């Protein structure tokens, strides 16, 4: 019959309003303060807003209703930008706290207790002076965790336990980062069902993925359209996007389904509409690869899996119900 | 004719007593806006900075140069608020310091030049406040990116006439490599201040640079961990040389004929998030005078050593005016 609230950049929404949800996206992958200090890098702020609003309208027309922007502070998350484009496009956006790959000195020097207070601040009080409350915590490793990355993982688990909001991660999938991340989260008493091990489609190792899924972890197959096939002459695009086909990444979805782990899958594009933390031309290159942007999951991956025999009701469970269970906050500890 | 401040243009004569290397708040890009509770509160930091700038003004300071860059967390709206409430001019900086984010580290020399020019000619962020100085940094031998920054800083200075000021590892003689790269871009040494030079006692390093026309920034005079020997983190940052030892370098350079190329400052700050958590309280406990330390302590110390008042006015008033006035 019933087919609690999630915080978005426009306020609370019910779990039913979330609908088709892309769990790992970015409006703009940047650096803290950068969009405000140098909007001309993106053409203009107004150009970036219009480009993002068109992109979100394209995804909405394909059925997307919510995206989770997993841009942290140090990824240059600007929640006022997310709020504006969410209003104009009528697509819900969940904002993130946490820390990504590029913390500044003022973060890198902090204690696990201090990082915990920062993450709690952005969840419980709001981000900057906007009142917008984060609905997920993003963390990152790139191989074995640095000492600071450990602190971030522990502060994230402690913030998650105190607030009920879930944790999503960036991995070097080929290095099986998810195993160490899981070990640290579990040492903090975090439930695996509140953790998504992200960028897991970057690897073909199914024994690694199914082992985490069997432990209750969510498996983020979140970069399906990332591929430099056809751009072999472009070293920067090839290093970023990899030489594995979108079809190859997509078949991991079906492989997890066939092995019984449908309930552990999350799917996304890991797209963006501006991109300043890499080489200068990279957004233009990615847009030439995938004009559909965030609409790639519903317009290309769903019809692909449907013809391989995956039932629509299974795909709806992965893209609607699974994110809903992920993002719905659990009870606060104590 | 005019110098750009966070309140707008001023004439050269309005600058008066000027501290050439200071910080309202040493932080990181976006950090003050995202986590102001680190400093108690934004209002508390404002209040602390206004009280400190008002004391410096009562001691005779009329202008400070805030050499906080984008990546040092410069918030020009904070600078504008505290300058207005303390009636002390503040000159804002562009350039890049020792903590550039990916979106900066990945940029070309041409792109960096455009960014520095924007903050000088157009304004910082959406405030309309234009930078009046370019800040650069090395910590020993320059990284490849730091070489780009020095070159972009030189090109921006040439296009606008605003001067360049540097962070050095003085005991590795960084000013020499900085001078080499600047001169390879055609930049005039008289447009360059080699900063943190009071961090070394090697006077021959300093005088060779000055004999080439450079300005020498003796800018951390009150930095000292004397009495804090059981504090490893303060000792590493502040050093174990006394403020008297740093101040004697001012007299030494005067005695060697370089009084017209000395720039003096405190390198102080009212908030400090880019180091260990307690560091601002520790620094305040050893120098409560803050930015008023130069006029309240260093001026009387030098006058007792026999430096005449006209020499001290030339260093604190005439030199900064000549340096900041765009060419
Ligand atoms: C598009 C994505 C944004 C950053 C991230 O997901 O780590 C990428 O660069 O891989
Ligand atoms: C006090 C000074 C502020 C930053 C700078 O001058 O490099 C420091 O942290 O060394
Ligand atoms: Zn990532
Ligand atoms: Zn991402
Ligand atoms: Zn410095
Ligand atoms: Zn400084």
């Amino acid at each position: 019959i019933s087919e609690d609230r999630i915080n978005t950049v426009r306020g609370p929404i019910t779990i039913s309003e979330a609908g088709f949800t892309l769990t790992h996206e970015h409006i703009c992958g940047s650096s803290a303060g950068f969009l405000r200090a140098w909007p001309e890098f993106f053409g203009s702020r107004a150009a970036l807003v219009e480009k993002a609003v068109r992109g979100l309208r394209r995804a909405r027309a394909a059925g997307v209703r919510t995206i989770v922007d997993v841009s942290t502070f140090d990824a240059g998350r600007d929640v006022s930008l997310l709020a504006e484009v969410s209003r104009a496009a009528d697509v819900h956006i969940v904002a993130a706290t946490g820390l990504w790959e590029d913390p500044p000195l003022s973060m890198r020097l902090r204690s696990v207790e201090e990082l915990t207070q920062f993450f709690l601040r952005e969840i419980q009080y709001g981000i900057e002076d906007t009142g917008i409350r984060a609905g997920i915590i993003k963390v990152a490793t790139q191989g074995k965790a640095t000492p600071f990355q450990e602190l971030v993982l522990r502060a994230a688990a402690r913030a998650s336990l105190a607030t009920g909001v879930p944790v999503t991660t960036h991995t070097f999938a080929s290095q099986r980062d998810g195993e160490q991340q899981a070990a640290i989260f579990e040492s903090e008493g975090l439930s695996p069902s509140r953790v998504c091990i992200g960028h897991s489609d970057d690897t073909d190792d199914l024994s690694y993925l199914t082992a985490l899924a069997a432990r209750g972890y969510l498996i983020g197959l979140d970069g399906i359209p990332h591929s430099a096939i056809g751009l072999e002459d472009n070293a920067s695009a090839s290093a970023l996007l990899g030489n594995r086909s979108w079809q190859t990444r997509a078949l991991l979805i079906k492989a997890l389904i066939d092995q019984g782990y449908m309930k552990q899958i999350l799917v996304s594009n890991d797209w963006l509409f501006g991109f300043s933390s890499y080489v200068t031309n990279i957004m233009d290159v990615m847009d030439s690869v995938n004009p559909d942007g965030m609409a790639f999951i519903p317009l290309r991956v769903i019809p692909f899996l449907r013809e391989k025999g995956v039932p629509q009701e299974t795909l709806a469970g992965i893209t609607v119900t699974n994110p809903a269970r992920f993002l719905s906050p659990t009870l606060r500890a104590s």
